[PDB]
Formats: structure tokens, sequence, C-alpha cells
């Protein structure tokens, strides 16, 4: 039912979802000038050389990369987070044109596209656990800017025609995440939420400062995909972002200086 249409889109979601107007939603503007670097921080520790792609699908919102989660291959560590959290699917945000498609902002500036790269900690076992806890989920979102082409996109641009409408999905093995990662770890962190029904407040986020570049064609391609399922009237899916959400009671840090 929801959606990112006028008559389903963000600001309709707090009817089926109250916790749309909690204490902790996602995304937030990050004001640069307001955020306090924290030497208190570890460097984030990404270890993906063990990652097992399983699947990619068109849920209708986005295009879904899933992993195999049964085991620490693919985990995420240090950073402002205690202990193991398995990487479980990525996900993108994008727009219509280049001038928005993200979710968090940076003083106001939107980017084209932005990454998300899921995990769950692994103290709470599975995922559908880890959802209610409020660090069960730790959120790694990368900013994507239009210019020079990622390589490391390319595989999976290449297989968006097999998965245009929603509902479909295709064999996604062997896809290396990271090749989506920029040169610099450096990040925010904040307490936050899922972007997307349910609005789950189980997330720490960590959103890198760096941006990837993709070129045009890459974001074309995203752009080509479809909202609606094959036996519906065709609706291109853009614009699937969620806007930034009040910051509240809540403090931004930054890893770097
Ligand atoms: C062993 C095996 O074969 N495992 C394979 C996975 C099975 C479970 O699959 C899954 C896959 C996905 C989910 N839910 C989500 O990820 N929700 C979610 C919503 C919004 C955001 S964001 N980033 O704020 O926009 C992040 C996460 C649950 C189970
Ligand atoms: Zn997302």
């Amino acid at each position: 039912h929801w959606g990112y249409g006028k008559h389903n889109g963000p600001e309709h979601w707090h009817k089926d979802f109250p916790i749309a107007k909690g204490e902790r939603q996602s995304p937030v503007d990050i004001d640069t000038h307001t955020a306090k670097y924290d030497p208190s921080l570890k460097p984030l520790s990404v270890s993906y050389d063990q990652a097992t792609s399983l699947r990619i699908l068109n849920n209708g919102h986005s295009f879904q990369v899933t992993f195999d989660d049964s085991q620490d291959k693919a985990v995420l560590k240090g950073g402002p987070l205690d202990g193991t959290y398995r990487l479980l699917q990525f996900h993108f945000h994008w727009g219509s044109l280049d001038g928005q498609g993200s979710e968090h902002t940076v003083d106001k500036k939107k980017y084209a596209a932005e990454l998300h790269l899921v995990h769950w900690n692994t103290k709470y076992g599975d995922v559908g656990k880890a959802v209610q806890q409020p660090d069960g989920l730790a959120v790694l979102g990368i900013f994507l800017k239009v210019g020079s082409a990622k390589p490391g996109l390319q595989k999976v641009v290449d297989v968006l025609d097999s998965i245009k409408t929603e509902g479909k999905s295709a064999d996604f093995t062997n896809f290396d995440p990271r090749g989506l990662l920029p040169e610099s770890l450096d990040y925010w962190t904040y307490p936050g939420s899922l972007t997307t029904p349910p609005l789950a407040e189980c997330v720490t986020w960590i959103v890198l400062k760096e941006p990837i570049s993709v070129s045009s064609e890459q974001v074309l391609k995203f752009r080509k995909l479809n909202f609606n399922g094959e036996g519906e009237p065709e609706e291109l899916m853009v614009d699937n972002w969620r806007p930034a959400q009040p910051l509240k009671n809540r403090q931004i840090k930054a890893s770097f200086k």
C-alpha cells in the first residue's frame, strides 16, 4: 500500500506506522558544522572478502541484493558499534534527476543517490529479532554523485533489465560489495531508524563522508526500473527517497576533524 506517490508517500506513512513521527527517525540532514568530532570513535571495520551474494530483487520500492547471513562472513564492526554485524542486503535510493535522490543530506545538499549496506547485530540471532532492538541494525550509507563510472557497480547495472517490474528476481552470485566503497571510511554516526515502513527505530547509522562517483549511464539504468508489477500501469521507479526528518534530541558525531 505504501509508496512514494502523492497518495501513499512519506507524508502518509504515519497512519499505518505511527513511529514515523518518533524520536529517532531517519534520514536526517547532517549539519557538518554542528556534528561533533568524537576522538573516542574507532575506525570502521568493513570485512567483505568472504561475502556470498544470493539474489537480486525488485521489491516495488528499490532493488535489493541479498546475501547469505547464516555465518559471520561479511561483517561490520568497530566504528561506533559494539560487537559484530552481519551483512544482509544492499539497496539504493535515487532521484528522477541528479539533484535529488539521497535520503541523508549534507548541509542540505542532496546527492543523486544513496547506497544502504544493511547489517544486523549477531547478538540477536536473526534480523527479525534485531529490528525490535535499539542497537539491532547498522546501516552503512554511501552517497552517489554523477561523473565517472564506478566499475564495481556495473555487474548490478547490467542485470536490472531482468528485474524491471515489482516481484521479479534473479540469481546474483559472486558479487563483491567491496567494489562499491569509496577510498575513505571517514563517517558521521547517529541513532536512527529504517527509512521505509515499518520505520523501526533499530538502526545505528554510519554515513560515509566521501561519495562514490557513478556515470550518467549507470544511474539512468536505475531510473528505467518500474514501481509497478508487470500487470499494472508503467510508473518509473524514481524518487524512492524519504526526506530528512526532525533531528530532535540527537547528536551526530564525526569520526574525523
Ligand atoms: C541465509 C539466507 O538465505 N539469508 C538471506 C536473507 C533472509 C532475510 O532477508 C531479509 C531481507 C531484508 C529484510 N529487511 C530489511 O532489510 N529491512 C530494511 C528496511 C529499510 C532499511 S534502510 N536502509 O533504512 O532503507 C534497511 C533494512 C529482512 C530479511
Ligand atoms: Zn535504504
